[PDB]
């Protein structure tokens, strides 16, 4: 888009009448077609800017869900292993008394 | 209810800017008249210029904000993979050491059985 600096430039070469009409067409043209491409520039960067929006809260909102996901997981994870410990405090004893009874059935066979 | 412009008119719309330039295409008009629409030009452009600098400005700030927002996001995704592959793993040696357990208890039995039949024999 033009700068505020040259548009006056435009404007004040227009002030003059007595200004020839190959180069008064030639600026009403200049503005013309700037005002024109600003316009439609100013409305891209305008939607632009709204689907930005957008887009962060749709990041935000991806960042919510990995976030929450990634606690339930952890809890579940902790969970599971309390009842780990739990279950091989089990297997421990019970491979304990697995011991306990191999060596009654080797005293048994001896004695038979 | 535009800020950036003399009263609350917003733009001049591209009809409107025409109009303007083709009022200052006539050679009768009076002088007042075209320093009155080059006044109309200048502060709609000046007005105008002034609102898109702030909307340009907010761009780079909204790009900058996706980038941090999607990074933290990839941040996000990766500490759920990692915490639901470690929950996984605790899975699998939970049900691993159910599987230890029940297998020791069919064991008891069994053997349990062994020693009664042992002892009879005796």
């Amino acid at each position: 888009p033009l700068k505020p600096e040259e548009h006056e430039d435009i404007l004040n070469k227009l002030l003059d009448p007595e200004l020839a009409q190959s180069e008064r067409t030639e600026a009403l043209q200049q503005l013309r077609v700037n005002y024109g491409s600003f316009v439609s520039e100013y409305n891209d960067l305008t939607k632009d800017l709204s689907q930005l929006q957008t887009e962060v809260e749709e990041a935000v909102q991806e960042c919510r869900n990995a976030e929450e996901k990634a606690k339930k997981a952890i809890t579940d994870a902790a969970m599971m292993a309390e009842e780990l410990k739990k279950e091989q405090d089990t297997s421990a004893h019970l491979e304990r008394m697995k011991k306990n009874m191999e060596q009654t059935i080797k005293d048994l066979q001896h004695r038979l």
